[PDB]
């Protein structure tokens, strides 16, 4: 193997010969440098959005990869051009993360029950690490979680208070935001490339009238989804 130690190890995680199942990925996956200005960024967004409630652990980031889905960019051209797009949390197991890097993040299949759902069968996102964090399924005996931070193209939001079965968005809109109780400071948000990183510590939002603790986002279509880095949690459970 011509890879570093730690994509190595990543590979094996995600299988259970390892040049081969890399090039299955079809993904290019590079180890971010710890002293760079984009872990020290990345590393930030994860202790300051780790949330009161989720008191069962703390999160220590062991690696940072930065994935580059191939053909993925070329599918988000389109949406590259819209306006307020972030860098936000998608946690999941392990096991999936085989098919996320293949096939990038794909909507709940028609089969799915829907009567689960929030806001609907969408592709949803945090800007709170532990919310993101809790989809990991890490435990006790498995402690080592994987979690994504997608470019999501969120454009003119659709901020919803309260469960809505949507089949549409509104005309104008082309996402939806759960607006949550507590919300990383708005005004202690950096950008990142052409991305908003919402990396504040929580703070109360102002929203009186909502049955979220924290704000969580949802796109209909898989193209609004860049997959920019890949993250390996250490889950320090108390
Ligand atoms: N993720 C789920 O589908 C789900 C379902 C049932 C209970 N819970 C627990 C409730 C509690 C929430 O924590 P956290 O995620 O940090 O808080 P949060 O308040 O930021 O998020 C609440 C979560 O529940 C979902 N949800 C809220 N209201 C509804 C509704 N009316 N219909 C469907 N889904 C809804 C919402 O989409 C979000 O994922 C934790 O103990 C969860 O594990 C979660
Ligand atoms: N997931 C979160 O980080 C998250 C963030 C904020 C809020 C929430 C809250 O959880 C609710 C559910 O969220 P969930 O993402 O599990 O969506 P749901 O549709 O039920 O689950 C499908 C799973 O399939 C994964 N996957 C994506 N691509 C592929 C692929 N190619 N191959 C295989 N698996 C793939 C995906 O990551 C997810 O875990 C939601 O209604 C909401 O209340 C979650």
């Amino acid at each position: 193997s011509k890879l570093p130690k730690p994509v190595q190890d990543l590979i094996k995680m995600i299988f259970g010969p390892i040049d081969v199942n890399y090039e299955k990925l079809k993904t290019d996956i590079k180890v971010v440098d710890r002293d760079s200005e984009e872990a020290e960024i990345i590393r930030k967004y994860v202790k300051n959005t780790h949330a009161t409630t989720h008191n069962a652990y703390d999160l220590e980031v062991i690696d940072i990869f930065k994935i580059e889905r191939e053909g993925e960019c070329q599918r988000y051209k389109p949406f590259k051009q819209l306006h307020n797009r972030r860098l936000l949390w998608h946690g999941s197991r392990t096991t999936n993360f085989a098919g996320i890097l293949s096939q990038g993040l794909r909507i709940a299949p028609p089969e799915a029950p829907v009567t689960g759902y929030m806001f609907g069968k969408g592709i949803y996102f945090a800007d709170m690490v532990s919310k993101s964090a809790n989809y990991c399924h890490t435990s006790q005996g498995d402690p080592i979680g994987l979690i994504l931070l997608g470019e999501v193209a969120l454009g003119n939001m659709y901020e919803l208070k309260h469960a809505s079965h949507i089949s549409k968005l509104p005309k104008g809109k082309h996402s939806v935001k759960g607006l949550g109780k507590t919300t990383p400071d708005p005004s202690a948000n950096i950008s990142l490339d052409g991305v908003d990183v919402p990396l504040g510590t929580g703070i109360s939002s102002g929203v009186n009238d909502t049955s979220l603790l924290y704000n969580e986002y949802i796109v209909y279509d898989i193209a609004q989804v860049n997959l920019k880095y890949l993250l390996k949690l250490k889950f320090n459970f108390k």
